[PDB]
């Protein structure tokens, strides 16, 4: 599934991702805009023969099995196809383990590099939240 971008902003929402350890909601939908263009099925591998999977891009080589990732880890405890689902859910629950790890939103390199210290409440200005 393709979302709109409000339409995003809104799910985001009521999975309680406004302000998860103080990133307000225009942060998550900025960084789901440039990993993956708001396609749930989005996938890229990665030169570490890893794989990135969904929405927020999440990588096989800590956070979820995918069977083709030799020695990593499964750290949210779910297949990786799991993250493709129209239904953000595990995408949503795993994200808040990830942001919570140390690094915060820098996890997400396009984040650091398309979000961080700009205007992210664009992201959900005129929507109905
Ligand atoms: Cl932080
Ligand atoms: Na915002
Ligand atoms: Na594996």
């Amino acid at each position: 599934k393709v979302f709109g971008r409000c339409e995003l902003a809104a799910a985001m929402k009521r999975h309680g991702l406004d302000n998860y350890r103080g990133y307000s909601l225009g942060n998550w939908v900025c960084a789901a805009k440039f990993e993956s263009n708001f396609n749930t099925q989005a996938t890229n591998r990665n030169t570490d023969g890893s794989t990135d999977y969904g929405i927020l891009q999440i990588n096989s080589r800590w956070w979820c099995n995918d069977g083709r990732t030799p020695g990593s880890r499964n750290l949210c405890n779910i297949p990786c196809s799991a993250l493709l689902s129209s239904d953000i859910t595990a995408s949503v629950n795993c994200a808040k383990k990830i942001v919570s790890d140390g690094n915060g939103m820098n996890a997400w390199v396009a984040w650091r590099n398309r979000c961080k210290g700009t205007d992210v409440q664009a992201w959900i200005r005129g929507c109905r939240l």
